[PDB]
């Protein structure tokens, strides 16, 4: 609680935030050798279903170049397959870990983050970071 | 409209902020990734690029990249290093200072008005306050 002693703008609070949800991530998933960034490159595929490369890079905000090797990796440990349009989609499996990854790591994520916080507190920093949103 | 887990919340705002950066960045063709990455030398002043990836937790590989791309620009220059030789500390150059030195307006002012937008005064103080109470 140097931070609350001290002024911390929001946009640099968000990314300390969200730096310390990554690490957490990247413990929690840890044993499938998947990282955060993988396991969010898998989650973007899942819920677009199927999705180009290029889309892909857009919906992710992350480079073209960068997300073709995250996209060799995720072929080669059979999570994603490559198809015909390009488009990539989740292999059966991927989609296994997909399921696998989110039940493994909700909850323990959650205490984890709120740990410090109020039942009351957890409620309001939801409800205003929603607001953020629109 | 729904309940939204802490850690997804944390995510998406944090995708909208790169989204406003990389817009606001766009007349440098400067990248809010690379935005960060030069930020963090100016605070190191210099840095190994396996410490800088340690402090930016991204892959080596994609960091090298990064830093080609810099230097190519001329925002960032590569130096022996001292302890190791077969090494190199990477620092700005003067316009790399100049442009990771916009960063107090441009996360403290432009992004700030942006994402507060649709926040109260109030509602601003609230929500950095608890987010400073995720981070012990």
């Amino acid at each position: 609680s140097d931070l609350f002693n001290e002024i911390i703008p929001l946009g640099r609070l968000i990314h300390m935030v969200n730096q310390k949800k990554d690490r957490l991530l990247n413990e929690y998933l840890s044993p499938l050798d998947i990282t955060a960034a993988q396991f969010k490159v898998l989650s973007s595929i899942r819920s677009a279903a199927s999705i180009t490369p290029v889309e892909l890079k857009k919906v992710l905000s992350v480079d073209l170049g960068a997300l073709t090797r995250m996209l060799d990796r995720l072929v080669s440990k059979g999570w994603v397959e490559r198809l015909p349009n390009v488009l990539v989609k989740l292999t059966t499996g991927g989609a296994a870990i997909s399921e696998q990854s989110h039940q493994l790591v909700g909850q323990d994520l959650h205490q984890e983050l709120t740990k410090n916080l109020t039942a009351d507190e957890v409620a309001t920093l939801e409800y205003l970071l929603k607001k953020v949103l629109p």
